[PDB]
């Protein structure tokens, strides 16, 4: 039993709402919140703009440390850091962003990052201003996370059709 509330259960092991994960975050205070990265670990806009915001940008001087000694991650790598005020962790996942040409079939490495971590609350990888189709991106998680992911949709048209649509 977890603290997790108002989720719809799509499999055995994955779960979505309509949220903030910002908000969401604050209120479970999860033991991982997954971050939206990329390589870099700027946390410009979308979901990694916001978590990073909601910590007094914390979250980026700390990631800004973590790149001036290990370099950019992988396209479809992770790191863990801290999770602030949000969560005990932060897991930055880069999941491949269409609107920079990356290939789409990283989505899978991407969402394999998960299964190092037994609960976690999420989004949709590569989705959002990241480009990807988040259909297609909700079904790569479905199919290739095996532990237990909450996943927060922000924009609750979205929601619907995800929910509506799955299959
Ligand atoms: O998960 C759905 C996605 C679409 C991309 C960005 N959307 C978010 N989901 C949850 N909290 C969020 N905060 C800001 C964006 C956002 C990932």
């Amino acid at each position: 039993v977890n603290s997790f509330s108002g989720y719809l259960k799509l499999t055995d092991n994955v779960y979505i709402k309509n949220a903030d994960i910002v908000e969401e975050a604050k209120k479970v205070k999860p033991t991982v919140v997954v971050n939206a990265a990329n390589v870099y670990l700027k946390h410009g806009g979308g979901v990694a703009g916001a978590l990073n915001k909601a910590t007094n940008n914390a979250m980026q001087v700390e990631s800004d440390d973590y790149i001036a000694t290990n370099g950019p991650l992988k396209v479809g790598g992770s790191c863990v850091l801290s999770g602030h005020n949000l969560a005990k962790h932060c897991l930055h996942v880069v999941g491949p962003n269409v609107n920079k040409g990356e290939d789409i079939q990283l989505l899978k490495s991407a969402y394999e990052n998960f299964n190092q971590h037994e609960v976690l609350l999420a989004p949709l990888l590569s989705a959002g201003i990241f480009g990807a189709d988040p259909i297609h991106s909700l079904r790569v998680c479905v199919d290739t996370v095996r532990t237990n992911v909450y996943l927060a949709v922000f924009d609750k048209n979205l929601y619907d059709k995800l929910v509506s649509s799955f299959l």
